[PDB]
């Protein structure tokens, strides 16, 4: 019968047994929360605070890392991304009355101009990354957005104050002056302050007959401000680890008010808010929070009974599909076992090897920004490439190259893409053009079909060949693949502004 | 029986003379262009090409600081911002064949403009240029790729000649985004003009009709640094149809090629470029010439230019002032050290070369104690040593007009501790030099918003076709007394009363944002 290695180990309550074939097995949990997704509204919007109350009780607000606020769930969003613990968020939500603030020349503007704003953005011979770009330059920096702008920057030095790298010591003049937070900030703040969070706003608006996905984050508008991203945001409704792993896994919290196992894990990740049960009093709020209080918890609880079994041909193999975090979890366990020993040393090879390839670049950047494979640098990929006990460890290595925040291995991959071999480098290079890719199929998709696809009147034969272009898309790998499927949509989309995005946003080849 | 102090030194020509009054009288020549302003076009471009020779073999290239270009003269503008010399810049011209070159951003500029007009006009806070929203919506073509590769070559080259020495961590790294690939930006010019005399900043400019309106459209380091230039000057062919600012001795040339009180300096400074001659009348060119044709053209240019250049040199202007001293406040420290010998021997001129020695060190302290305090912090106080820099400042003063002499100073331009200081100062504790030099600093911020009111406002209005006669006689009275604005309740009044006698006509079907003049009139208001 099948051996334990290792039981309810951490937070995800990791477990991992051994057959006689050589079979793992590992069992793990969800992890805790690490985004917050609200899906917002005004009124409902007191029930907020009792999440917040559930997160924090729980421990579990820490460990947050992206807040999401969709439409006028952004104020909150943004309060809370701020830092603002459970009590201070209570006090200040219940002082606002925020449906009559909702009610200013931005928001007019928004109203008058947007069919003026989806001619144009629809007409332009390049693409442009999301209609949040055009309204930040036409709309840079009354009531709403003052107050979240003074509660977050009281809220973020209050917490700069109870911790410097210069970068945060600089944000905190900036501030202190009185320049509100952007989402960049909020970025790089939450690097070195747990309390502060990445930060999503997100909406849906009608420009010109065509609903488009409105999105502001350190991504696309890094230098916004926030206050008024928030206010933007609340405006448009009236217009009307590892990523091949499967132990690599981000758990959302997603609230709502009374390849598909990502529609069903939304859906298990989502908390409806009750309205009803046995124009606002202080007690009915207070009321209304300890309902959604209790769902919560009940729900955070419910989520650490889940369990899910993951199946590998060895040990091995689970411990390559484990990242960093949860492989020193179990490290001293299966140091225990011999197998589990030389896995562990393996890794351990890997780390000093990507290491020291790390520092030959940094090494390089010291005489030149634009990058060459200095001798110290060849060496380092021999080396990595000598590693390989087979050729799945090459394609591993490579996706380590690809690790997302990785400035050095990121300019050492441009160079690769160029040539003359390096067999992880070769890899990594197929890597990070197949997801680069995946990342222009998901934009032209957002961008670009959804307008079409949910049109208010749309024929049938068009419904059928957007659908069938997502799903193609999904499947795309290299630019012939993703331009196959546009010159598709040029040829056979029965008209005219979906064509000429299609052809405008073909790669170039 | 006037005496002479200082006779025709320096390129200036500068002399002095003193009456018995005590009356001083200061004549000077115009200085040499540092400003070189393209008013452009295609095929009559072909005649550049002698301008630039005419100011290289007068080595009046070198001194030029500043290229501007209209229209289709911002490919030529881009050119020689990016340190192109005569014979490059002449062999590259009549290799062109522009009419074939002067596409889908060109098309989408006609398509669009409609749109942009009521987009920009109608915000309820205003931008700075419909540049700035061309900028991010049309990010990067036969001609910007021509322009992108030959100011690219043309810049690294120069940057090859610098001494291999020091080289600042600012150019090298201009050098290696370039040698990649990536093109020059009006940012990368400013900077690298600093350093390499013969690169220069870059203005591309030109006009549209959007929605019915003239807009200027404004590319340069101030409102796009991070744009392509060869991008800015495909738009701009594209378009739909150191001294002292308050002497009259510190005073800029420019010169002005276009073909065949500022507004008679401005056409003094204009040189017309002529197309007719035995050798031809090329006045169309507003079909194929053969090489000897534009040979000849380029040289009726060159001519031209140097005639103009000449003549200049002849110009002279008499200035007054009450005394040796004023005249020694009215000039910028380059002028001064050039008759600093001559006048050392006057009594009055040595005690004038005194205040302005000593100014120049109570200045440097001023600077080094803002350096010291930014060595402990980036948000500046009025720490120890500097509130004693600030005293001894007030204490130079011999007179309430060296007060605010000195606030000017306090003003310079590019200097940047000056400028942290006068941030603070805007706070406020009182040093009279830093009051002055905060309301110094005021008066040229309104300035600056009412030449941005006029461009962006008053200006599409004004040029609308079908204007009525009482609305152009407001908005140019509006002009003039926004020339005469000093303070925010001055800039206001204006505006209000554009709020409160513009007329405009009711065009429902004109869509969303017909008269936009009222609307932005009180969208500028300073908030007070």
């Amino acid at each position: 019968a099948k051996v334990p290695l290792v039981k309810g180990v951490g937070e995800r309550n990791l477990s991992i047994y051994r057959h006689s074939d050589g079979r793992v097995e590992v069992v793990v949990s969800p992890p805790p929360p690490a985004h917050l997704v609200l899906s917002g509204g005004g009124a409902k919007g007191i029930a907020f605070p009792g999440m917040v109350q559930a997160l924090e009780e729980a421990d579990k607000l820490k460990g947050v890392k992206v807040v999401s606020g969709s439409s006028a769930g952004a104020i909150c969003a943004a309060l809370l991304a701020s830092g603002m613990d459970a009590k201070a968020f209570t006090q200040l939500s219940n002082n606002l009355d925020l449906p009559r603030l909702l009610n200013d020349p931005v928001t007019a503007w928004l109203q008058e101009a947007s069919s003026e704003l989806g001619k144009l953005v629809r007409s332009l011979p390049g693409p442009v990354g999301n209609i949040s770009q055009l309204l930040l330059t036409l709309l840079p920096r009354q009531p709403l957005e003052d107050l979240i702008r003074n509660e977050s920057r009281q809220s973020i030095l209050a917490h700069i104050a109870g911790m410097r790298p210069p970068e945060v010591t600089a944000i905190a003049e900036r501030l202190s002056a009185g320049g509100g937070a952007t989402f960049r900030d909020l970025e790089v703040l939450s690097r070195h302050i747990p309390a502060i969070k990445q930060l999503n706003i997100t909406g849906t608006g009608m420009f010109d007959g065509r609903p488009q996905l409105v999105v502001f984050n350190a991504n696309l508008t890094p230098d916004m401000d926030i206050g008024r991203a928030a206010l933007i945001s609340g405006a448009l409704p009236g217009l009307f680890s590892f990523p091949e792993s499967p132990l690599g896994k981000d758990e959302a919290l997603i609230v709502k008010f009374e390849q598909n196992d990502r529609l069903q894990a939304f859906s298990e990740q989502t908390v409806t808010l009750p309205l009803n049960s046995d124009t606002m009093t202080p007690e009915q709020k207070q009321h209304l929070q300890a309902q959604a209080r209790q769902t919560v918890s009940g729900h955070l609880q419910q989520r650490e009974l889940e369990r899910e079994r993951h199946e590998f041909p060895s040990l091995n193999d689970a411990v390559m599909a484990m990242d960093d975090q949860m492989l020193a979890s179990v490290q001293v366990d299966l140091q225990n076992d011999a197998a589990g020993a030389e896995a562990l040393r393996f890794r351990k090879d890997a780390q000093q090897a990507l290491q020291a390839l790390d520092t030959a670049i940094a090494e390089a950047n010291q005489t030149s920004t634009s990058l060459v494979i200095t001798p110290k640098l060849a060496s380092a990929l021999r080396n990595l490439d000598a590693l390989a006990r087979r050729p799945e460890d090459i394609e591993w290595l490579g996706k380590r190259l690809n690790a997302p925040g990785q400035r050095n291995f990121q300019q050492l991959l441009q160079v690769g893409t160029k040539q003359g071999l390096s067999k992880v480098l070769t890899s990594a290079v197929a890597e990070m053009q197949k997801r680069d890719i995946g990342v222009k199929a998901e934009n032209f998709i957002r961008e670009v079909i959804y307008p079409s696809l949910y049109r208010p009147g749309q024929p049938a034969a068009n419904v059928e060949l957007l659908q069938r272009a997502v799903r193609d898309l999904g499947e795309a790998t290299t630019p012939a693949e993703f331009n196959r499927v546009l010159d598709g949509i040029v040829k056979h989309y029965r008209a005219s502004t979906t064509v000429e995005q299609a052809k405008a946003w073909r790669i170039p080849v």
